């Protein structure tokens, strides 16, 4: 039993390398980010395109939707975020104290306090009310690639290309676990499960695996895709059947069986890099965004 995928939009727009798409937790909206200095908010459902957001003096490398689906936090090459109101397009606060790039971040489950990952090699907590950096986190000895709150917004899990995978208490600011791996491959992506009991991270081997972080035990490991270079975003697919979904560097996103580990579908379109993959939070729909040949957003439509 396989999910059937099938490609239901095109979204162009942007005018260089797409870098992150998001959907709204309501559903109704698909935030993307992109190297072009944008964010971009199509319907999730007829693909239409919204409006452009714009602000960041350099490229954005995330984005990501608070609760309540009307704020949306950024992260760009400019050194900053941005916390933006997507009704009125509006920058409410603008994050300032990383010392490069800023590559990923998140809201906490609450919509209280936001987490970005840096160039710099650190992880920013962040107060949203105030745009005040509570803690800085000395996380990392190279470039913070992914950082996720749990459900409950008490751990944060971080991932970098030193090769380490770090879980830290929110409140407290410190580490609980690190993961290690001898060969100690750079680590491009890490996100808790919906659950939180374990990490999906991805490494620039090739490799997807599933991990027991309080046991440090692997459970299971996706293969069969490429990615040696970039940070490409991977997710649970839970709507329907169990999967795991993630881009590729041969321009498929791959879709696998959690369980059993095989290639249930592998999806053609686009003409470019697979950089970032989102299910959406209630139908079996999958935005998945390319690099610089492609520029665009694809939003397919699966039965299960």
């Amino acid at each position: 039993v396989k999910p059937n995928y099938a490609l239901k939009f095109t979204l162009a727009g942007h005018t260089k390398a797409v870098s992150s798409v998001k959907f709204s937790p309501n559903g109704e909206w698909l935030a993307s980010s992109s190297a072009d200095k944008l964010i971009k908010i199509w319907g999730a459902y007829d693909g239409k395109f919204e409006k452009t957001i714009s602000g960041h003096k350099l490229g954005i490398s995330d984005v990501a939707w608070s609760s309540d689906s009307n704020l949306l936090v950024s992260a760009s090459d400019d050194k900053t975020l941005k916390i933006w109101d997507v009704s009125s397009g509006k920058c409410l606060k603008t994050l300032k104290g990383h010392s490069n790039y800023v590559f990923c971040c998140n809201f906490n489950p609450q919509s209280n306090l936001i987490v970005s990952g840096s160039f710099d090699e650190s992880v920013r907590i962040w107060d949203v009310k105030t745009g005040k950096c509570l803690k800085t986190l000395p996380a990392h000895s190279d470039p913070v690639s992914a950082v996720h709150f749990n459900r409950d917004g008490s751990l944060i899990v971080s991932s970098s290309y030193d090769g380490l995978c770090r879980i830290w208490d929110t409140a407290s600011g410190q580490c609980l676990k690190t993961l290690i791996d001898d060969d100690n491959p750079p680590v491009s992506f890490v996100k808790f499960s919906p659950n939180g009991k374990y990490i999906l991270a991805a490494t620039l081997d090739n490799t997807l695996k599933l991990w027991d972080y309080s046991k440090g035990k692997c459970l299971k490991t996706y293969t069969g895709h490429k990615n040696e270079k970039y940070c490409i975003f991977a997710n649970f697919s839970v709507t329907g059947g169990k999967w795991i979904v993630s881009g590729s560097e041969d321009n498929l996103v791959y879709i696998w069986n959690l369980q059993t580990k095989e290639i249930v579908q592998k999806l053609q379109g686009h003409t470019d890099v697979v950089i970032s993959t989102a299910c959406h939070p209630t139908e079996n729909i999958i935005a998945s965004a390319a690099l610089e040949n492609d520029k665009t957003i694809k939003l397919w439509k699966s039965d299960c």
